[PDB]
C-alpha cells in the first residue's frame, strides 16, 4: 500500500528533481512499502508512500520533498483508496 505524490519539477522545484534521486530518498519510502515514479516526460514525481509508514517516515519525508521544493499533490491515497 502506499499514497502516491504527484511531485513535478519546474523553475519552482527543480531542486526537488536530484532530491528523489538521491540515495537517501531512493531508498526512504521504498524500504517503508511505497517508492518513487519518474515521469521525466513532463518532470513529474510521483511518490508513493503508505500511512502505513512511521509517521516520521510519513510527515517528514514527504516533507523531504517540500524541503526541495517538491510540491505534493494527491495522486491516491495508499495505492488508490
Amino acid at each position: 500500500e502506499m499514497t502516491r505524490l504527484m511531485v513535478t519539477e519546474k523553475q519552482e522545484s527543480k531542486n526537488f528533481s536530484k532530491m528523489a534521486k538521491s540515495q537517501s530518498f531512493s531508498t526512504r519510502i521504498e524500504e517503508l512499502g511505497g517508492s518513487i515514479s519518474f515521469l521525466t516526460e513532463t518532470g513529474v514525481t510521483m511518490i508513493e508512500l503508505p500511512k502505513t509508514v512511521s509517521e516520521h517516515d510519513m510527515d517528514q519525508l514527504l516533507h523531504d520533498i517540500l524541503a526541495a521544493g517538491g510540491v505534493v499533490g494527491l495522486d491516491s491515497e495508499v495505492k488508490l483508496a
